[PDB]
């Protein structure tokens, strides 16, 4: 049978993203809107920096900006924590270590508000180099494909997640961003605690030719894998 959480994602769902950030005292806010289609693992989102110029590169916020939209194969449904926590939602905590630079700490609440799936984020960054790749805006406006590794954390009734992002630097090098995370339900009811598996991501960044505010357009596909003799 289709679970209550699964049922919420059977069609296209509107998304709202709201972020308040402070990186080395540079304060900023971002709003985002679009839609998720979990059946295809598809996100289409547009973000606006509502406070003026974004003081970090847009690519460094991609991972922060709704894993409930991952496409979980039928055979992996019992491993989809994110949908199982809905509609009450889950809290995602991350630390993102930029190699040879500062770190972000993020707290996101992911839940439904009516028919809208909301991703509400606080981000705090410290210890950045004011002339490094982040505060010096030396990252290319592009994005590589990565895997995100998920394991259960039974003690916390949630999951632990880790992955490495490689951001291309304008000189042909790479800026590593090591991510460590925890996701835990907001409500008190049962959730799906998964076996070890991963999510496979691909992301494309673009611009809206009619948009004059500092912004990012994101197309992202996300598919669960790693658990698989019928043939
Ligand atoms: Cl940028
Ligand atoms: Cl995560």
């Amino acid at each position: 049978m289709v679970s209550k959480g699964e049922e919420l994602f059977t069609g296209v769902v509107p998304i709202l993203v709201e972020l308040d950030g402070d990186v080395n005292g540079h304060k900023f806010s971002v709003s985002g809107e679009g839609e998720g289609d979990a059946t295809y693992g598809k996100l289409t989102l547009k973000f606006i920096c509502t406070t003026g110029k974004l003081p970090v590169p847009w690519p460094t916020l991609v991972t922060t900006f709704v894993q409930c939209f991952a496409r979980y194969p039928d055979h992996m449904r019992q491993h989809d924590f994110f949908k199982s926590a809905m509609p009450e939602g889950y809290v995602q905590e991350r630390t993102i270590f930029f190699k040879d630079d500062g770190n972000y700490k993020t707290r996101a609440e992911v839940k439904f508000e009516g028919d809208t799936l909301v991703n509400r984020i606080e981000l705090k960054g410290i210890d950045f180099k004011e002339d490094g790749n982040i505060l010096g805006h030396k990252l290319e406006y592009n994005y590589n494909s990565h895997n995100v590794y998920i394991m259960a954390d039974k003690q916390k009734n949630g999951i632990k997640v880790n992955f490495k992002i490689r951001h291309n630097i304008e000189d042909g090098s790479v800026q590593l961003a090591d991510h460590y995370a925890q996701n835990t339900p907001i409500g008190d009811g049962p959730v799906l605690l998964p076996d070890n598996h991963y999510l496979s991501y691909q992301s494309a960044l673009s611009k809206d030719p009619n948009e004059k505010r500092d912004h990012m357009v994101l197309l992202e596909f996300v598919t669960a894998a790693g658990i698989t003799e019928l043939y």
